[PDB]
């Protein structure tokens, strides 16, 4: 096939295992990704988008299921904070079901790879800069199916929570962070 690797905001291939800021395509739609303490959580375990348009949010490690230097765009990826809240057991995002639908969270325990290698970036056509939607990939049986998008749900407190969405998937540009 043709790998068609993920490309960062500056036109360079995304490095596998590298750290990037996950910024909105549209400048006015907020900043980078952060965490917040919501519901009955004991500590910041909810993944959210910063409301500060100038904030790059946290550096996020993007890792594929492969050893490769770059990331073919049809690859499943795990996403983790380079510097997670102290209470999370690992940096990796996971998706948790809920009365309102699947939500993106951190965990207080280490999870198996099949619970964190659950994302995929999907190229957005009609764009000059490389813009991606973020898919969530649920189990199909003995495999995985990437048929749901991640979007934003603003809660009664203003947190812009990352959750599985039906409409208005979010759109990101990946900006390499200083290491």
């Amino acid at each position: 096939e043709f790998d068609d690797d993920l490309v960062d905001a500056e036109g360079n291939l995304v490095e596998n295992g590298g750290t990037y800021y996950l910024l909105p395509h549209i400048w006015a739609h907020g900043g980078g990704i952060e965490t917040a303490k919501t519901g009955n959580e004991p500590c910041p375990l909810t993944v959210v988008r910063s409301p500060n348009e100038v904030s790059k949010g946290e550096p996020i490690r993007i890792s594929s299921q492969f050893l490769s230097l770059f990331i073919p765009r049809g690859s499943l990826v795990a996403l983790g904070f380079a510097n997670p809240p102290s209470c999370a057991a690992s940096p990796w995002w996971t998706v948790v079901d809920s009365p309102q639908g699947p939500a993106v969270k951190l965990s207080q325990q280490k999870l198996p790879e099949k619970d964190i290698l659950v994302f995929k970036f999907e190229k957005v056509s009609h764009s000059n800069i490389h813009v991606y939607k973020l898919l969530y990939c649920q189990h199909d049986e003995e495999d995985v199916k990437c048929d749901q998008y991640i979007g934003i749900h603003r809660d009664r407190n203003g947190n812009r929570r990352l959750v599985v969405t039906e409409e208005n998937p979010l759109e990101l540009v990946l900006l390499k962070a200083k290491s």
